[PDB]
């Protein structure tokens, strides 16, 4: 049952990174899509701080501690690194991109987690959040993408 | 007075012509634009819907029956055919431009036949189109230039 | 079959019966016009977000949507109508026999992607599966006479 | 008639629809009691509007127009009703046959209007001719039986 | 001996029926620099009489008698008070309506009396509820009417 | 020597959960062309009973007296038309329904002529309030079960 | 029990939570009265919609719902409340029994839904097994000392 | 013997305006875990008492005779309970409104038999109104204060 | 003249229009100061309005909008005003010849439009038309006195 | 005064200013009744929400806020008004007066704050400068005649 | 007092001229971002016609005549002029942030003026109309810029 | 210190309350748990539009918000809890401590940028400053007992 809170705990400490980085890319883009990159990337952190509560939230409920230190918060993390702090809105989207298909990779590790547990209602959290995440990549495939 | 219902019987066959085609451009864009065209062309294909069974529901306050047949809808298609499944944003939206150009030229074909049978109803809805239609048009021609 | 090769089918047949539910809508004769025809309305507008729907999902999962109105014609295997004038009763029951239909289709879908683990589709077929099951309840009583 | 005459004349018809659609309303006695009871009450609004811009058409045009319940009375031309009980057809029936009228008013209307080169008039005729020719379309449908 | 509720509801309706052809003659024909206030005031009031119209004829229905249906009878029936113009400034509108709401509420409250009598506690509701906004729109009528001291 | 105001909330509260469960019976089995209107109404029907059944105990609590807490009691003190079908046409649950509404309709009356006999000014309004609510749905029933002259 | 016994279990004892949840909402006393007649108020209608949506799964099933007071008062296996006087904190540990009654047989639902392939039982089930381990963590942390 | 309407009235509109002003000393100055909740439910009362004032002052007016204008007579004429303290805990707060509302109420009580002997219906449904609303709060504050059994 | 030559001489009086109605807007004096600075608000938006209006359509006729304020004040040919205090009767009064102005004008614009069978234009002209046919109405009355 | 001993005066001004107001509400004769009457009912909503704001600051900065009415009525400083009757230009004239003594204590007020280094303070102050500004420039064009 | 009220007239001069160059990009902008650039130029010229109204009526309150003739506005306008018609995306969002950094100074300059006169009324519409105008244009400086 | 240094602060401060005010809306118990966990759920929301404001604030005036959680975690100087387990009146203990830090650190904003002459970020400072001016006193009479 510890294998389900476990991955709980690392999502809480990525969502808080993601949350963090997220921040980086909204306040950081230049160029002429400065204004667009700047919604799409606070709506995001905006999910990153619910599925910060969310998953916190659900290690409660299963009995057990969330993460409350920044310290153990930020040592946890293992969402990828960015040392920049400048980009073009390109370059945000392809960076959103490589930290969507982590969460996804993520929420599919915590599916089958729930699955060995019979843990419904985690599976189902996991799930919707697969869902969003396929379909937000399949989109920002295609941003990037050159036509035929 | 069958003219008028021909023109009807043509617009309903190609508004579902393009409201297939919109759905091309919505789902196979590719670039940095991509989401604003996938959102446009979705409203787009949307009025298609909307002016498809506009068209059918004149035809048959006319006292004549609309087309219920897929094979007949494709049949009497005569908008601009795509052989493309993979676009950029400004390959859309001339795309787009010449699906409008065909829109509109159709329209006028209404209105004078609703204006030889004083057919006021068809002539206004040929009307309120064509003024949707020129704006748009200017809108997108504006779009594809470049300044001076 | 497959998760991909299902979805493309169920594209098909939502173009197919978005173009037969217009039929109804616009040719459907007698006292309840009007309810039928604003049901049916709805219901098209169903399945025009149904034929986007299985759409994309295909095109997320890598493989091409179809985008000749050919092909979707060819490829409908929904029940065909060859009538273009209706009771409210009659429309009842066309809606009835494309609701099972579809229902059927929706469970094939789940099985294919429950084999394939994705949970992704599986959840759009059970999503589909339970607006039909209750759906085909109510349609069935409208169509009953009491006991 | 001149523009106004016939302006004068559909307030008339307007009041005395209004009226008429109040017993419609009030009277219809069978299964569908309340959709009809609920048409009737949006159709009747609507009189009301029709017979409040006429009048102030007329009054933008120069002339007076009717506040005499007696000339109102008098100038009325749409169909004579003498039931005051009804099955939900009949009153479909009743309201088919009242729709005509308006429809034919409205077409006389837009002439009239067309000949002065009233654009407003003839604008507002149109809008009116277009209302009628879609809710007759639909209560046609409502009336036949299916082929 | 006073008129049953089921006859004074068939007096109102006629009353009401009466009103709203008059309110518009008010809605269409002041004159003055209160024009559109006047005209909106109006357009609210013949709204009401339009609403009273088909409250009284439905609760005679609901009492089981037959409401009026002719056009004819509405106006030989109507008691409320006529007026042989057709151009008005703002005081003499706002003059001619306190004097039909004076009516009205005299008839509301004939309404009420008659409803008691006969236990009909449906439709005395309904003529309270009508005697309270009438007194009120009275108040403000007379005060706009009224010289300060 | 008719019961008090509170043992007439008392009944009420016991018929209304009668009809809130009565009127799903109707809401869950009624067949025909008119299912989904039948269905649509009767749940804004039996949402109506809940609010009632809630209206009584509460104003019962308030005259001092407790609510009705157990589902025995609640049986055994219903008297609204009881029905043994569990299968209806659209005509049939308008019929049904007209015999409830009446049933309801002469109990509230019983309540109000308690609540003024006791000068309890609250429960009266209540009463009538509802009164009026049932004598304009019986009569749109009422039209709706007739043949047109 | 089978999936449609199940439900019917359910629907008896959403009856009897309905009727429960009117006592709390009642009878309760004590400075938190008004949070708590609010809460059981929702609590109530939820029981409400939970009582309609379990006899209709049955209809759908292809079962008849209870309609029967007497069945669904003796078919109840929801914990006895004899009391008819609280305190706020009573409630909250009522409630909780009752909450963890229910989570109980959402489970037994889920798997007779998982057992008999009904994805729309399973799916109607765990959304509320999701709903009731949420409340119930949010109503043991009410109940606890701080440490 | 007792006053009329009118004087009743008056009165009622100088307790409003005193409870106006009290109210405001329990949203300010209570202390306590609940604060927040008595601070608010303390501004939806003033609120009410606020429009208490102005509503006897208007019905005052139509009925002829002149509202109280001046704030030594609104000072002068007021009744409800006085307190001498600036401080409250929540349960403080609770049992003295339960006071000011059971004052009410009483108040409330005898403005609608005042009406009641002069046939005024639209101060009668007005006081009915009023005494139905404090019988409910009076309730609900009464279950707040009691010990469960 | 010619639908883009007319546009153009609108779209300077939309803009002189909108700066005067400003003048009206800030300086009337009397009681009716705030219906009358409220309604000129509203006057002023839609000269905006029709400003931006009439340059898209010049631009969508291919011609190019005016763009120099200088340009603007040239070509505007609406009634001068040279007084900066106003009672409210007189700005109704000016307001009342303003609008005259723009009705003949659009009167023009329509015309031009129809021989040129630009349906846009025409329909542009002649919802103007019949807004300013309807507020000269009431603007009439406003200045009038009883009889 | 220091900044509590001004929120106090302004508190039991507020009050004084609530009930005066309300005299005006009620008392005002004359065509514009409806007009005047919806006004001053705005504005004795603002001096509820003065009296309620001027309390709370002085709570804030540690002080008692007034609680007897016979301290509001001893403290009260704005214009005396003995009248019971008023025209509408009468009332208008009161109310400038009114507001010009607001506005004069909203700037000792805002003195008051700046030499405590109170910005809370003061930028109530001066939102309400902004305000009564405002509203008497419009106050004076109202009872000013055209030049 | 009069260097207040010299100022606020300067900015309603200012903002008459803003209004009809904000219609000018809003017109004549060609290129792929022409709906976005349109949409924002016309929030930003309805600003500019309240920017006017509130000029003119702060002058009012004042006690000095607010500017009602065309010919003074034009003549006292002192903002950037353009001799343009036609304009790339990035190029009217460079000559936005002209015309913004006109506006700031001009704010500034108001608020010293206010400050002189004790006037806290106009001081704090100047101060409102700086925090909007230094947020606008640290964004469109990012929007112009590259990415290190 | 400086107007970009003292924002910089405040922005890693920001950051440390909305981890810390997480911690109470998760780990209060009692039976005000969901009042307090409403209450810190808004208050974190808070800390995150300040996160935001702050970072904001330095990039428009020139400098680099921070962008590592190390180096925020470094900097953070509000108030340290070793708990994760409260009672209500224990997280409103904390609160008012992380409220009065945050006071202070926002009149040390202030005085900054009134030195800078920047009036923009002196009213960012001013609002915050009544902001918890007027929150402060509301949880100062929350912990009291009356007199
Ligand atoms: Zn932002
Ligand atoms: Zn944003
Ligand atoms: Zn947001
Ligand atoms: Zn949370
Ligand atoms: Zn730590
Ligand atoms: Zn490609
Ligand atoms: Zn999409
Ligand atoms: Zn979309
Ligand atoms: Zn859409
Ligand atoms: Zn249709
Ligand atoms: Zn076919
Ligand atoms: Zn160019
Ligand atoms: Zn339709
Ligand atoms: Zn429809
Ligand atoms: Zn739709
Ligand atoms: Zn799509
Ligand atoms: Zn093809
Ligand atoms: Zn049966
Ligand atoms: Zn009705
Ligand atoms: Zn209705
Ligand atoms: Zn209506
Ligand atoms: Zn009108
Ligand atoms: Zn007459
Ligand atoms: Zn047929
Ligand atoms: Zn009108
Ligand atoms: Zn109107
Ligand atoms: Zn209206
Ligand atoms: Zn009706
Ligand atoms: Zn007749
Ligand atoms: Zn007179
Ligand atoms: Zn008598
Ligand atoms: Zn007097
Ligand atoms: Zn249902
Ligand atoms: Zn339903
Ligand atoms: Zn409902
Ligand atoms: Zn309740
Ligand atoms: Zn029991
Ligand atoms: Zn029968
Ligand atoms: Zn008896
Ligand atoms: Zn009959
Ligand atoms: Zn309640
Ligand atoms: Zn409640
Ligand atoms: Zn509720
Ligand atoms: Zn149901
Ligand atoms: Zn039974
Ligand atoms: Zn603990
Ligand atoms: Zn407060
Ligand atoms: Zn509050
Ligand atoms: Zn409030
Ligand atoms: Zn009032
Ligand atoms: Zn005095
Ligand atoms: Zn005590
Ligand atoms: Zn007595
Ligand atoms: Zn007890
Ligand atoms: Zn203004
Ligand atoms: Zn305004
Ligand atoms: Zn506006
Ligand atoms: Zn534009
Ligand atoms: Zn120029
Ligand atoms: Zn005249
Ligand atoms: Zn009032
Ligand atoms: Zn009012
Ligand atoms: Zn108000
Ligand atoms: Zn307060
Ligand atoms: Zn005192
Ligand atoms: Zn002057
Ligand atoms: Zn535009
Ligand atoms: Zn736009
Ligand atoms: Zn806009
Ligand atoms: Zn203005
Ligand atoms: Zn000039
Ligand atoms: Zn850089
Ligand atoms: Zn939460
Ligand atoms: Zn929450
Ligand atoms: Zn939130
Ligand atoms: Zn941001
Ligand atoms: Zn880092
Ligand atoms: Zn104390």
């Amino acid at each position: 049952a510890m294998s389900v809170t476990k991955q709980l705990l690392q999502m809480q400490a990525d969502a808080h990174h993601l949350w963090v980085k997220f921040h980086n890319y909204h306040w950081n883009v230049k160029g002429l899509q400065f204004f667009s990159i700047h919604e799409y990337t606070e709506k995001a952190y905006e999910e990153m701080a619910e599925l910060f509560d969310s998953c916190a939230e659900r290690v409660l409920q299963l009995g057990e501690k969330a993460i409350t230190c920044q310290k153990v918060l930020m040592e946890n993390a293992k969402s990828p690194k960015v040392a920049k702090d400048c980009f073009t809105p390109l370059e945000v989207i392809e960076l959103i991109k490589q930290d969507y298909e982590y969460l996804l990779a993520e929420f599919k590790k915590l599916n089958e987690a729930a699955e060995k547990e019979s843990d419904t209602t985690t599976a189902a959290f996991a799930q919707e959040n697969i869902a969003k995440y396929e379909k937000s990549l399949w989109m920002i495939g295609a941003t990037l993408q050159g036509a035929c």
